[PDB]
């Protein structure tokens, strides 16, 4: 076929990398903390941050094979956030994705470990898996994964979560800083180390990042906007139209899609596939 | 002076490692993450790991400053695993060296993250803060470094250790193989990772091996003695062998870790008397 099909672009990326998740987890002694890595990892989803850091990387002159690992690594990042996430200590989230959690299925103490596994493993596997990469580039993308994940990245956001909770002090700067941190950082970690993969230039790197924290805002107001919507059409907690509006929260949510997609014009006609992304995932969300 | 003082190498070593562990966390936004990070991490003791990193190192001819940032990363791994073994879902442990667990001072959800965010920083710390190593041997370091931790390395360590609670089929080397896991490979890693960054050969790495796994199983037989001497269930060296031959084991491994080292000559006196001193400083310590 000629024409480009953002849905079938999306498929084809979704079933490489999860052809690659599956191969990157060999069960070995002791079996079942494989097992449990791979219940978790394997459950499917949109694997946006993968499809995010191979198109960010075929962007900027990489290639799929370059991007690949450190795709699969971002997934293994966010996968071990939901394990860590849905705990007793923290959400007591008995199922996700309608499917029992890490921690009913194996209990709370192998699900803290798998996650601590899946964790570590991210980092080896960019190193043993990306050989073909510049090694300052590669050492590049092992330090931007560590700054996402802790205390200035998605760690810091999962506290300032957890801080929000049943406060009523909540303003929308308080809930930006949350979101900021706790999926913002991780996206644009997604897109900027594919970008460095590639060699992109510390100019082309800002454009992205910019990118990367503007549909990850949008993407946020708008499950507001539909939470919200669903309530009319039926703990405490804040969100961007009880506290803005929902005229308000809709305006933000067109303006950072439209100003997401404004930051990557100047990559030309290339820049198209991620453009349409931030504007796909946006009209699904309404759809589903 | 001009006698060499195994304990005065020690104390200037943990000095220089907790100067950099202190200033590597500077309180921001949320402070709770950073206070949680650092009341584990700057909780002393032994330091050990790092410093096994900064000898190895220097042992192959680098020096304390290309190791200093790899050796804050092993503590940092060291610490993080200590906050999650305590956890109630874990060992459900209320102290640590006589002072409260993480979890007891900022709850289960704060020591989880501080766990994760320190595990993070030491991927980051070491990239950032060793601009001078070969860029293959640093990202050898961290290949190193993500194996220890994960599955094949700590983490099935941990799980390991889980699945021998209450079993009957325990044998000193089922015994031996959780032990090589869960303790073992962080210290390989700890004086591999130094001797990769001074670019030691496969010969010297295949020694400083040896010498790790050796004091590593060392440490956790003597630990059984005097656990049982003091005296969930679980099988240990002196429950399946006897004391008599797990006093003979321990003995034999830590003269096995000397003799590894002793084809580098008298540069390697410093990790040979480490073994010795760990396991005498715990006879002391009970
Ligand atoms: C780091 C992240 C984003 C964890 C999940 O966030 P939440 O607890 O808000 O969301 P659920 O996926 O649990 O609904
Ligand atoms: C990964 C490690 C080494 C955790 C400590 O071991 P245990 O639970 O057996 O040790 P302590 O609690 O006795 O410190
Ligand atoms: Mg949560
Ligand atoms: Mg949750
Ligand atoms: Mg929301
Ligand atoms: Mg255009
Ligand atoms: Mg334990
Ligand atoms: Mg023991
Ligand atoms: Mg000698």
């Amino acid at each position: 076929r000629t024409d480009f099909d953002l849905a079938q672009y999306l498929q084809v990326k979704k079933g490489v990398v999860e052809a690659a998740l599956d191969s990157s987890l060999a069960i070995a002694r002791p079996e079942k903390i494989y097992e449990a890595m791979r219940y978790s990892l394997l459950a499917g989803g949109k694997r946006l941050r993968p499809i995010l850091c191979i198109t960010a990387c075929e962007l900027c002159g990489g290639d799929e094979a370059l991007a690949l690992p450190t795709a699969c690594a971002l997934e293994m990042i966010h996968t071990m956030s939901l394990i860590h996430d849905d705990l007793p200590s923290m959400d007591n989230d008995d199922f996700r994705r309608g499917k029992p959690t890490n921690h009913k299925v194996y209990g709370e103490d192998i699900a803290i470990l798998a996650g601590d596994g899946l964790l570590a493993y991210a980092f080896e596997y960019v190193v043993t898996h990306t050989p073909q990469a510049d090694p300052q580039a590669l050492l590049q993308v092992i330090a931007r994964l560590g700054r996402t994940v802790g205390a200035a990245g998605l760690v810091g956001g999962q506290v300032l979560d957890l801080e929000s909770e049943g406060r009523t002090d909540i303003t929308p700067e308080t809930l930006t800083f949350i979101h900021t941190h706790k999926t913002g950082a991780l996206l644009e970690a997604s897109v900027l180390t594919g970008a460095i993969l590639a060699g992109a230039t510390g100019e082309q790197q800002q454009r992205l990042a910019r990118y990367a924290q503007n549909i990850g805002l949008a993407f946020q107001v708008v499950d507001d906007i539909l939470d919200i919507t669903a309530t009319q059409e039926e703990a405490q907690k804040a969100t961007y139209p009880s506290l803005l509006g929902l005229e308000a929260s809709r305006a933000q949510a067109q303006s950072l899609i439209d100003q997401a997609i404004v930051a990557l014009e100047p990559f030309g006609p290339s820049a198209e596939p991620l453009q349409a992304i931030a504007e796909y995932i946006v009209a699904r969300k309404y759809l589903e």
